[PDB]
């Protein structure tokens, strides 16, 4: 009655893709989430989504700590949703990646979490742990690991200004970054440099894509 | 021992109006709510009923989130109580009105949400969602369905102002309404323009209904 | 294992006066309160007593809403533990007082209740709700019925000016009162007019009293 | 499935020293700690270690209620947590210390609490309850009994001035102490007076250890 995450609604007998209700270990009231039944045998539980621009997503500390957006469509589950699920168990992380032109790529990491042991995750600044790259979109993850989620309002990075302000979005920036999913919804090619939907080791610095998705199943 | 909504309430042997403790599957603490177990068999939950305009409802964001009022008397539960209740299950709505010349009528919605997939319904702006029109007091809702909820302090609508202060209400405004429950306490016929508690399909733009009464139940 | 009062502490077969752990139906996490296991046969929940002057009373809203003091002496449960308590079930209310001259007296209410509708008991003052009475000390609390309580910060009574702060206190200020348990610890005659530890039906508007519990059982 | 601290982790069969889930009487969502499972038969439940001055112990009220650095390092778990774990049940303290020379000694008090009857305990200032000393390295924190906490922003302690400030630490002050263990993370001797990780009675005043581990286990 009581699913902790995806795999476990999936385990129960839910097979369509889906919104579900989930509680986490530590989040006892639980929410919902959008759970994606299909990939690699299902169970993944997503926490972020961009399709089309229609959400903002340089938002502020407060946001991206609780989220925003919807969840039959582009959204952000919030840090501390992200932070309960990942501190229950041991959770991977797939990337699911699709340009202008048709095409799509995906990166898997092995083990994936946020504020693992933080006493106050947000007062630590949710850091990032990744490891374990295999896929086709290649890496561009693992040079974050360790770094701090810095927004607009909350520099936490390693970079003598803000990352985040600079390439307009929100991410575990070291200086600055190789990926940076939740930037500006560009649309492919752009001038400005490195400020859209990237993932550097697939499609560049310029070139903002069409479709992600962020989620987690148990390992 | 634990009523997700007053239809297990009932269906649990208490047959009699009044208030009853119900347990949200994403609000475990519960709360109190009003129970209506007459109407078309019973098991509806109340959350917001207007009588006699000793209640001001011409409140802020805050108020209307967390709610205000007597669950004996005039009350709004607060859309973050709606949101709880909505979001567990598919609800109907039904809306009884009563007018100062003995009149009565009613409005029933086959479907009825309060931003059922918002990550975080309150920075959402708990969006309505309703469908499935029936009833004799004609539909004054539908037209509302997708705006976000406004308040005098927080305008989320597609007018060029603010509609619940030009209204004196707080509502899923558009541009501006065609219901407005949550208006001033008017009392009958008045010369200011759909600024009462209206509901125009049945009495029109400048005439505030002297009762008012909005419940759910599970489809 | 999880009594709602001391009255379920008690039948559970615990028998001295003490500090206990309860959790009341909308207040799932619990708290500690003092058990008074002797009167009239024991289980009343204590949520205020006076009984030295060691405790300043002369606080503000948050401070009533929140509780201050120890549980193993002077001390205010919180208006919002006595809500999430008395609302649960039906409740007496019993008023053991003490003078300097070895004298005691109580009081006893058939009901007792803060806020019990309130769709948002603090936002709505906490209002009481007593009655029936019986007892030695005299009635010094029926007038106060229906009042909210009010604070120095924070006025709701039906007064010109603040009662709270007239009469250095915080209650269910009408104007002004019959009774002013959380007063000022003068000890004994005074001459300032009722701005201590007063029940006027047994030692008058100028006797501030040495000790005073307020606790409340299930009828 | 719900170990209420350390001990009943391992008397549930995990041995190994690491992070575990509890779940306290009074904080039913529970969180994460530091499980010592080796000490004098283990089942010890850390809430503040120091031992390479990585992490910034001169924080304010805020950090210390809520805690702050990591468990699997440097923290301090937060006085909201470890007052929700002392209330639970009677529990003992042991503090474990190292010098800079390869030395060790600790302490061991057969009861500790903090805000063990405060209705508000934050309110209240988290009061120190410890008696009972035995070990080797000597008794400094008998003293601070009955003390409140105090921050370098709120003061609390028994002197003309700030002691959290003037010591730069966090420590449930007099006038001013014998022991802080939060104190500034300064490396062995110093000029500077009692301001780094102090431990009187084993090492003086001027002296910051290089290791401080504190510990509970219910007696
Ligand atoms: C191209 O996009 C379409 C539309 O989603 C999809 O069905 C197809 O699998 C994609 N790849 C190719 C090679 O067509
Ligand atoms: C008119 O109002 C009365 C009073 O509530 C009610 O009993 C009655 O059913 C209403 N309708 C008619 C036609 O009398
Ligand atoms: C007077 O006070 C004492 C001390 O608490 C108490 O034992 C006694 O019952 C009181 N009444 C009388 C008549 O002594
Ligand atoms: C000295 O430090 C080492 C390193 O931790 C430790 O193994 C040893 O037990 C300590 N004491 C002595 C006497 O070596
Ligand atoms: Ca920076
Ligand atoms: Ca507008
Ligand atoms: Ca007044
Ligand atoms: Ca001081």
């Amino acid at each position: 009655s009581r699913p902790r995450d995806c795999l476990d609604v999936l385990l129960s007998g839910q097979q369509d893709d889906g919104v579900y209700s989930v509680f986490p270990t530590h989040y006892p009231a639980g929410f919902q989430v959008y759970c994606d039944m299909r990939t690699d045998g299902g169970g993944w539980t997503v926490f972020q989504r961009r399709e089309d621009g229609s959400v903002n997503f340089f938002r502020g500390w407060d946001a991206y700590r609780d989220g925003f957006g919807r969840l039959t469509g582009e959204h952000w589950l919030g840090l501390k949703r992200i932070h309960a699920l990942t501190t229950q168990a041991a959770y991977e992380l797939h990337v699911d990646l699709e340009d202008f032109e048709n095409g799509t790529a995906y990166a898997r990491y092995g083990s994936f979490g946020v504020g693992l042991f933080s006493v106050d995750p947000e007062e630590d600044g949710y850091p990032l742990t990744v490891a374990d790259y295999s896929g086709t979109a290649g890496d561009s993850l693992l040079k974050h690991s360790g770094m701090r989620f810095t927004t607009k309002d909350r520099d936490s990075d390693h970079s003598e200004n803000n990352c985040a302000a600079f390439y307009r979005g929100a991410w575990w920036y070291r200086n600055c970054h190789t990926s940076n999913l939740n930037g500006q919804y560009l649309r492919g090619a752009h001038a400005s440099y490195a400020d859209g939907v990237e993932w550097s080791s697939w499609t560049g610095w310029q070139y903002s894509l069409k479709f992600s998705e962020m989620k987690i199943r148990p390992v």
